[PDB]
C-alpha cells in the first residue's frame, strides 16, 4: 500500500489525485513510468525537471544532452521515452505548451495521451508551474485523456485542496 504514505483522493478507476512529491512517489512502484515536464530542448534546470535531474545525480541530463544532439530539438507536445536511472522503469519525458508564449494549450492533450501507452503513470500536472497553465486546467486535460492507470502527484496543498474540494 504505497499510497498509503500520502494523503490521496481516488477521481476514477485510472485516476488518483496525490499530495507530494512524484519523484518519492514514483520510487514506491519499480514498474511506474515517471512523467517529466520538459521543455523542447530537454534543458533540465528547474521545476521538476530540475528535481528528477538531481535525483538521478545528473545522469538524466547527460542521456538528454546525447538525444537532443543527434535527434535535434522537439515539438511542443512531442514526448520521449528515456531512461528511468533508478526512479522509475522509465522517464517518459513530455513537452508541454508554454502559456507564457501563448502557445496551444489544447497540446496538453497530445502530451496526455501519451502516457497511455503505460500500464502505471506517476505524473505531475504538466505546463502548470514554470509554463503558466492553471493546475485545474492541466488536470481537465488529463482526465480526459488517461485510459491507463495513473498517479497525479501535486506537491503545493493548495492545488491539492481545490483539485479534491
Ligand atoms: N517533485 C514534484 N512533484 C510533484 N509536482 C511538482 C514537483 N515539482 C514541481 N511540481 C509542480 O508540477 C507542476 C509542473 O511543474 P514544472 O516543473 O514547473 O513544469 P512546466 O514547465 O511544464 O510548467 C507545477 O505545478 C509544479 O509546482
Amino acid at each position: 500500500m504505497p499510497l498509503s504514505n500520502f494523503e490521496h483522493k481516488v477521481i476514477t478507476e485510472c485516476v488518483t489525485i496525490v499530495l507530494g512529491d512524484a519523484i518519492q512517489v514514483a520510487k514506491c512502484y519499480g514498474e511506474s513510468v515517471l512523467v517529466n515536464a520538459a521543455n523542447t530542448h530537454l534543458k533540465h534546470g528547474g521545476g521538476i525537471a530540475g528535481a528528477i535531474n538531481a535525483a538521478s545525480k545528473g545522469a538524466v541530463q547527460k542521456e538528454s544532452d546525447e538525444y537532443i544532439l543527434a535527434k535535434g530539438p522537439l515539438q511542443v507536445g512531442d514526448s520521449v521515452l528515456l531512461q528511468g536511472h533508478s526512479l522509475a522503469k522509465n522517464i517518459l519525458h513530455v513537452v508541454g505548451p508554454d502559456a507564457r508564449a501563448k502557445q496551444d494549450v489544447s497540446l496538453l492533450s497530445k502530451c496526455y495521451k501519451a502516457m497511455n501507452a503505460y500500464p502505471l503513470v506517476v505524473t505531475p500536472l504538466v505546463s502548470a508551474g514554470i509554463f503558466g497553465v492553471k493546475p485545474a486546467v492541466s488536470f481537465d486535460y488529463l482526465i480526459r485523456e488517461a485510459k491507463t492507470r495513473v498517479l497525479v502527484v501535486v506537491n503545493s496543498q493548495d492545488v491539492y485542496k481545490s483539485l479534491t474540494i
